[PDB]
């Protein structure tokens, strides 16, 4: 009970803040996720023994893709973590366990392809989930995990406590989803404007949940620069990698995942930023001050990107 883990002086400091960058060492990664689950959650919300088990057969279910990897399962929790520090009080026993949960296990066995590119290729799972194809498999893959052998991480909730928990994890997982992001924003965005927003509503609380999720998914554009920047050069490897694939289908990719027309990638940052990351930061920081520092980062890089077209860099 008494086994705390703790982190190096420079990291103990920086792990506090939203750009925090968890490093290249991977064999740190794991007692980064626990450090945050002990000061998230407390040192008894798990047994280590099971929450290590849990966290390595996670981590061996990532595959090794230039961006839809382990260390994005860690930087989307790690995110998770700092919104859940700045707003202590908001949020139940029940949501701290699960989201940091779902964070790290939000992309499980992804394979750094679109469900667009599933649903074109006629893959099984696109005929298994027609809609977040993807996301379902993730949360499939995440139940599957909990059910090994001394991996049930949640053995020592209530049956309901149980069942409240791993559908905070569905729905949370589920909201991942790109194509769900856009309305979900709007419901949230009428809701404040005309303060009906309520957050001891369950459908209003799973809103907001999805769109910290959405914020959490996002995370990296908010980073410092150098951080986004080589970022977005995995980001844009499984795009292209995506691209190729469309190619042999005989299908001509749009010129962002095109790897023939990497000069229009600033403007579809741009666009991105524009269309997604900007208003996902500014409803999140009207719904949660505190979370303030992802939508100046996100502002920052905004215009770095700006500067990358305008041939400053
Ligand atoms: C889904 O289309 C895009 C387009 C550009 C980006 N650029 C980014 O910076 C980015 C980041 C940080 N995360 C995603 C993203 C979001 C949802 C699903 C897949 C990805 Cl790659 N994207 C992007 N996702
Ligand atoms: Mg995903
Ligand atoms: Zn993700």
């Amino acid at each position: 009970g008494l086994m705390q883990f703790t982190l190096p002086v420079r990291l103990c400091k920086e792990i506090e803040l939203f750009h925090f960058d968890i490093g290249p060492f991977e064999n740190m990664w794991p007692g980064i996720f626990v450090y945050m689950v002990h000061r998230s959650c407390g040192t008894s919300c798990f047994e280590l023994e099971k929450l290590c088990r849990f966290i390595m057969s996670v981590k061996k279910n990532y595959r090794r893709v230039p961006y839809h990897n382990w260390k994005h399962a860690v930087t989307v929790a790690h995110c998770m973590y700092a919104i859940l520090q700045n707003n202590h009080t908001l949020f139940t026993d029940l949501e701290r366990k699960g989201l940091l949960i779902a964070c790290l296990c939000h992309d499980l066995d992804h394979r750094g392809f679109s469900n667009s590119y599933l649903q074109k290729f006629d893959h099984p799972l696109a005929a298994l989930y027609s809609t977040s194809t993807m996301e379902q498999h993730h949360f499939s893959q995440t139940v599957s995990i909990l059910q090994l052998e001394g991996h049930n991480i949640f053995s020592t909730l209530s049956s309901s406590e149980y069942e409240q928990v791993l559908e905070i994890i569905r729905k949370a997982i589920i909201a991942t989803d790109l194509a769900l992001y856009f309305g979900n924003r709007k419901q949230l965005e009428e809701m404040y404007q005309t303060g009906s927003l309520n957050l001891n509503n369950q459908s209003h609380r799973d809103r907001v949940i999805g769109l910290m999720m959405t914020a959490c998914d996002l995370c990296s554009v908010t980073k410092l620069w150098p951080v986004t920047k080589l970022t977005a050069n995995d980001i844009y490897a499984e795009f292209w990698a995506e691209g190729d694939e469309m190619k042999k289908l005989g299908i001509q990719p749009i010129p962002m995942m095109d790897r023939d027309k990497k000069d229009e990638v600033p403007q579809g940052q741009l666009g991105f930023y524009n269309a997604v990351a900007i208003p996902c930061y500014t409803t999140l920081t009207q719904i949660l001050p505190p979370t303030e520092p992802l939508l100046k980062a996100c502002r920052d890089n905004l215009s770095q990107w700006e500067k990358v077209i305008r041939g400053e860099e």
